[PDB]
């Protein structure tokens, strides 16, 4: 594998291409509360929905602040389109920098997300224009590769993973149409099936602290090394992406927990999950779904190559994650079939979701990597070791 083309730093245009009449390019400054609000306004009403128009992802302003001003970020990579007259923000596309490992080669990339066009401007071929412009801004800063996900099929996906959903408040999810009541059942039986213990079981389990950063950093990168495609975490990235800062962040977005061994007092495990609401588009009884998403995790047990033992360890840890997520009043716990997740998704009663999330690399060729599933789109322990990066 390797890059597809070499970019000529001399030929990168200093000026952007033209836009549809009445619109103009605009760099967003997300340290400005009004501009953060503008992006949130756009996304809230125009970002990704399900195919039945029942739900729309509802990234919080705190989430956007977190996701988009990560270590190394540049405002030049927060790209907006405005209406010239009204000044209204009508489109966005965003990137942040990170390093990834693609089959043992380290690569500097941008992670691309929050591509969004106002519904009234759809189907006008603006998306290629947005893509080309963020590409140009990246090129100017010496970045020539990207990684991203999408639910739509685009040329040469590097992998695909299925969505999985673990009901925490099943009744909530029933009343919003998220979860069905099967023909043969009752509310009580569904609540029974999804019931969770009142307390966690892993000994030594506690919220991650800043003092844990170095140890979690070491453990995480050793664990992610087990995957063909993975994120090459820096220390500042562990701090930013895993350690909630309550003093300066009003609405918590990231939860992290470590296992401090009772005997050695070393960190032997950790897991984490983030808060991403969905808007319930039209419902009498509810306005939102409060969802938690599984993010990064690691365990020393992985390094024995004893899959039964890894399976056992993950079943306990991930059930603890559910209980903690429930305690934090999340309605549902979501995950993908990446990492070692096929080892626990079905047994801990995650229900299979619809379709796949596809993973893409820009300007980089590599062989497809396994995404946790077989040909039937079902979790498969023999199809792991592939995708070791979670994106937002
Ligand atoms: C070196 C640095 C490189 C950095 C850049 C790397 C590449 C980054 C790539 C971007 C990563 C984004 C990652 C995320 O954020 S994925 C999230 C995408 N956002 C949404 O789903 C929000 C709801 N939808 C919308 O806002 C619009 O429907 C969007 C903007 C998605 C399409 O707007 P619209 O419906 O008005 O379409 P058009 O008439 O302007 O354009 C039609 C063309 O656009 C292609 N299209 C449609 N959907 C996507 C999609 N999700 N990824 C890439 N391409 C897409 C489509 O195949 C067609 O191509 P073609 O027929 O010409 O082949
Ligand atoms: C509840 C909801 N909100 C917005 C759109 C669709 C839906 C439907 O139910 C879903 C519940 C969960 C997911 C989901 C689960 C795990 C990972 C993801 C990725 C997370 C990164 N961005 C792409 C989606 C989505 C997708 C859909």
């Amino acid at each position: 594998g390797g890059p597809i083309k070499i970019i000529d730093p001399e030929k990168v245009s200093k000026e952007p291409d033209a836009l549809l009449e009445g619109f103009e390019w605009a760099t967003l400054d997300l340290t400005n509360e009004t501009e953060l609000q503008e992006l949130w306004d756009l996304l809230t009403y125009h970002y990704v929905e399900d195919d039945n128009a029942m739900f729309r992802f509802r990234y919080s302003q705190s989430f956007l602040h977190w996701a988009l001003m990560s270590p190394g970020w540049k405002k030049e990579w927060h790209v907006g389109v405005r209406a010239t007259k009204s000044r209204k923000l009508v489109a966005s596309i965003c990137g942040v920098p990170t390093e990834i490992n693609v089959r043992n080669q380290k690569l500097k990339v941008v992670e691309i997300n929050f591509l969004c066009i106002h519904k009234k401007l759809r189907s006008k071929r603006l998306t290629p224009v947005l893509i080309k412009e963020i590409t140009r801004r990246c090129y100017l800063n010496g970045i020539y590769q990207a990684i991203y996900t999408a639910g739509v099929v685009l040329p040469t996906p590097v992998s695909s993973c299925r969505y999985y959903h673990r009901p925490l408040d099943w009744l909530k999810l029933y009343e919003v149409g998220f979860s069905p009541l099967p023909a043969g059942s009752t509310k009580a039986r569904q609540i029974t099936k999804n019931h969770l213990p009142s307390t966690t079981s892993t000994p030594g389990l506690r919220p991650m602290e800043p003092k844990d950063i170095d140890t979690v950093h070491d453990l995480l990168q050793r664990y992610l090394s087990r995957f063909a495609l993975n994120q090459a975490f820096t220390r500042e990235e562990v701090d930013h992406w895993l350690v909630h800062k309550p003093e300066t962040v009003k609405e918590q977005v990231v939860w992290a927990y470590v296992v401090e061994d009772p005997e050695t007092h070393k960190i032997t495990d950790f897991f984490s999950f983030y808060n991403l609401e969905s808007t319930v588009i039209q419902n009498p009884k509810h306005d939102n779904v409060r969802a938690a998403y599984l993010y990064y995790y690691a365990t020393e047990t992985a390094f024995t190559n004893n899959m039964k033992a890894l399976k056992e360890r993950l079943l306990m840890l991930m059930n603890d994650a559910l209980i903690l997520a429930k305690k934090a009043h999340f309605d549902v716990f979501n995950a993908l079939t990446l990492h070692d997740n096929p080892l626990f998704l079905e047994q801990l009663k995650f229900g299979a979701g619809d379709g796949q999330l596809h993973f893409y690399l820009y300007n980089y060729r590599t062989a497809p990597v396994p995404g946790g599933v077989n040909e039937k789109n079902l979790p498969d322990e023999k199809r792991m070791g592939g995708v070791g990066i979670v994106m937002l």
